[PDB]
């Protein structure tokens, strides 16, 4: 059975950790050899991923232990330079383990494209006549790529939505809504994006500028919940009913005010971000994510949401855009990304989106317990 | 005496732009050694700096060249794992220097520590009595940190917000205002707004919860601007001017849709962060106050904008907060990240700053150029670039890939293809 407790890691050393992990996880002799000298990323290999290359600039690499989602025990490789944060998650994993760990879901991996027309002159109209002649848009997004549709990914639907009056004349955008399976999926949706351009052309009758996925990827969204009785939080210099409404002072602190909700929102990326670069995605674009989802109200706040059950235990919960891969970018051409989602051990992108967002919960409820906790 | 022009640099090995960067930096053997191997971060010293360390990850490090800032060249270490990133900053900061270059500033190095007040009944005329306590709140603040008074930082000014009516009850929140001069500035502040707690309790009559920084440094500005006529940004296939009307299409796209600004918003942070990373600075908080900056209208919108000048010459321009530092943290800690402080030449946090942000004005323009005028069909340099990619190799859907990354890294040729392939066959 997979087992995320780590015993005493504190006490072990670097090298011991390592062995530990290489035994618990059935990495090869040669996926521990990676580990245990520098340079798993050959120098030559990063010189074809970006340019300019002159040599490797290293982050520590930890695991936070403890984390059990929806029954499954999974641990969590962490790249970062801030101390605290490895140890805030693992704490916190092992809270939430007495309630049975994270309860996760998430929708499907849905990516949109963005398609800009300008020059129409009547954008109300042709978007009906777009949305009228969309079977044929979609037919023609899904000719290329036999290995996406083959999975059952591709095109599924599209949208569009009018600008009527801008510095630039009217624009009508439309979105492509792509099912990317274990894709983060930037390139997968541009590429359909720029095959439409012609027929979405002909449709409008006007000029399509730019073909690019959105950032703000509000239908591929990553759900996670926890639950802490009083029992649980209870320590000896305070009791478990007093952190939790401390707990409750912070939450409501960011959920009304973006100077707070800002550094809240900076802790959870704390728990999210270092898993991304670990297993090779593009952290930028969980950080555009995030962030502008955080707004999407009209004004900048929480993406968690801390509350008390019937009963008075501490419930959190998050919801946020989680565009992330098991396949594509770095996440298979990096050595130790490879190892990392090795260790991870995941089936489908959706479950690492799950993780992700169950380790951001935690890492949030470890500032909030500890900034609530602080003696005056 | 500063020159960033890194000639024939794609075609240089790894080694040979490393060899290059130190004689142009003037580092020590010590220091070029250490670029020599992997593990410039012996695994002892990353056992310090988080918990449960069994590794290190490593970033690719490329350098961006030919960026002038205030008419200073500096070169501009990047970790990151992105193709094409390091080439569009190069190329746009190549572009930039036709009109000297960017032009920079910010405001002072101001950091925003937050007091929360809970229990007050009165916060409106409790907000009055410390406003009126303003001078004895900011000497408490300032008792203990002695050797930032003594560069000219500290606690300069207090804020009161107060938020009358919420589910937890009425809140009063105190703001220190606080220079923390070169530091990031988040323990500096901490500590600050744990050192008044007891006076603010006093003054209220309410219990002080959370002492804590505001990731949104909005006090903490830096500003970057750029100019490029027509006749830089034409093309054998394209005018400067229908380039430059393009750049604004995509822009207004971004100005008035979160879906679009989102996305102009992270490629603004792919210049950013790999700076911010390369020299030891938290890329969480940068990214935190960005993109927290970027709805402070009421609406996900750019960070950038893009207009025409007089003549009809493109002008860009970015302001956002930059909390980062060249003391405190891994910026000392990890040597590369000090190496890295050296290859910049920084004088100061703000300069830092200052420079950051002109590479992600670069960014976004790089992005903005090319998905403006990319071509329905493919065009002539699209074909150029698949046939490059088939003579080095490719086949089935690597050849668009690779010659997607040739293109956008303006590198097509056979030994550029030879190493994408390489590194795309990694998997
Ligand atoms: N603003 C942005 O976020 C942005 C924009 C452009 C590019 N990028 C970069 O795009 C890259 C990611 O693009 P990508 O995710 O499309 O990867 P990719 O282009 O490397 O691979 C996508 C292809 O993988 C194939 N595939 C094989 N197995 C698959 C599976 N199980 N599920 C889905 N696809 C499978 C598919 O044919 C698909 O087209 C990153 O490097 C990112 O930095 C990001
Ligand atoms: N949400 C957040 O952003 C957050 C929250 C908590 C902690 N952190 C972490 O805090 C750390 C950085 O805080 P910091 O910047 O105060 O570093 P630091 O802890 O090293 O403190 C800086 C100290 O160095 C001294 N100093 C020496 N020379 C100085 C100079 N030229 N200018 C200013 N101070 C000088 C000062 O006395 C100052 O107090 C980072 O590791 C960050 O990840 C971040």
């Amino acid at each position: 059975v997979a087992d995320s407790r780590l015993p005493n890691f504190r006490a072990l050393t670097p090298a011991q950790r390592r062995d530990f992990l290489a035994d618990a996880c059935g990495l090869s002799d040669a996926e521990r050899a990676l580990l245990a000298a520098p340079g798993a990323l050959p120098l030559a290999l990063a010189d074809g991923m970006i340019e300019n290359v002159f040599g490797s600039f290293e982050l520590p690499l930890g695991v936070a232990g403890n984390f059990r989602v929806n029954g499954r025990d999974v641990l969590v490789p962490m790249a970062v330079e801030e101390p605290s944060v490895v140890a805030a998650a693992s704490y916190m994993a092992k809270l939430a383990r007495e309630d049975g760990g994270f309860q996760t879901s998430s929708t499907l991996p849905l990516m949109r494209a963005q398609v800009q027309v300008l020059g129409v002159t009547d954008p109300h109209g042709a978007r009906l006549a777009v949305l009228q002649a969309r079977a044929q848009i979609i037919e023609r997004a899904n000719s290329r790529d036999k290995v996406l549709i083959g999975l059952g990914g591709g095109c599924k639907d599209i949208e569009v939505h009018v600008f009527p009056d801008t510095p630039r004349g009217p624009m009508l955008v439309v979105h492509l809504i792509v099912d990317v399976r274990d894709a983060m999926g930037a390139n997968t949706v541009n590429t359909m994006a720029e095959s439409v351009a012609p027929l979405v052309e002909k449709i409008t009758g006007g000029s399509v500028r730019l073909r690019i996925l959105s950032n703000l990827a509000d239908l591929r969204l990553a759900r996670a919940r926890v639950r802490l009785t009083p029992q649980t939080l209870a320590t000896q210099d305070r009791s478990g009913e007093e952190i939790i409404e401390g707990v409750l002072d912070a939450y409501t602190f960011a959920a009304i005010d973006p100077y707070r909700a800002a550094t809240h929102n900076k802790g959870i990326m704390n728990g999210i971000d270092p898993v991304i670069v670990a297993t090779g995605n593009d952290w930028r674009a969980v950080e555009a994510g995030a962030h502008a989802y955080a707004s999407r109200s009209g004004s900048y706040t929480s993406l968690t949401r801390w509350e008390k059950d019937a009963g008075g235990a501490l419930v959190g919960s998050i919801e946020l855009p989680m565009p992330v891969g098991l396949v594509g970018g770095a996440t298979k051409t990096h050595p130790l990304a490879r190892l990392a989602l090795k260790i991870m051990d995941l089936q489908s992108a959706q479950q690492l989106g799950e993780i992700a967002a169950a380790v951001g919960l935690a890492q949030n409820l470890g500032a909030l317990r500890a900034l609530a906790t602080e003696g005056i």
